[PDB]
């Protein structure tokens, strides 16, 4: 899992990593640029191929709830079973001006806690993402509960850099979605 990712990435030269991020940066700019054109966001395929190392696109760490979990491309059930699903149609989770990454998961599973305690994360709490290019930090600036049908909160916000953690709610009813939103912040690597 994560281990096979950290070690795998460490074996890839700078130039290749660079090339792969640049693909993802361009992909994120396309998504943000369609949004500015008043275009609608559409929320076996390799849209995030460039970011995959051992089938994963990164992992999400959340110290408040002791979770460190691998991110898979796409919101497909078989992925949602082993970790986080990245929502196709939303920014790839490498940061940048005008990016909004969205990651989903099951809020409770006999095999993995996953986002079962996401309701404990509070504004001001931090979460991190490790990807091929390294590690970036977010601080929670918004917590919201929407209907499954309400999509506006998941679109790119021009000028901003965000990632939304999403899961079903209330616990055991799962009739609405809970969104825990982070704002990009600086991250002091040697710490």
């Amino acid at each position: 899992n994560i281990n096979a990712f950290k070690e795998a990435v460490t074996k890839i030269d700078r130039v290749e990593i660079n090339r792969r991020l640049e693909l993802a940066y361009a992909y994120n700019a396309s998504i943000a640029g369609a949004k500015t054109n008043g275009e609608y966001p559409a929320l076996v395929v390799e849209y995030a191929r460039m970011l995959e190392v051992k089938e994963q696109i990164g992992h999400v760490i959340i110290p408040r709830i002791n979770q460190d979990i691998p991110i898979y491309a796409g919101s497909a059930e078989e992925n949602l079973q082993r970790g986080v699903g990245h929502l196709e149609g939303t920014s790839l989770p490498v940061g940048g001006e005008s990016t909004h990454a969205v990651l989903t998961a099951h809020r409770g599973l006999p095999t993995a806690k996953l986002f079962t305690n996401l309701d404990k994360v509070t504004v001001g709490d931090r979460f991190y993402i490790e990807h091929i290019g390294g590690k970036i930090a977010y601080q929670v600036d918004q917590i919201k509960v929407i209907a499954p049908d309400q999509l506006e909160d998941l679109y790119v916000i021009q000028g901003e850099d965000h990632v939304t953690l999403l899961t079903a709610t209330p616990y055991m009813i799962n009739s609405h979605r809970l969104l825990v939103r982070g704002k990009r912040i600086p991250y002091v690597e040697k710490t």
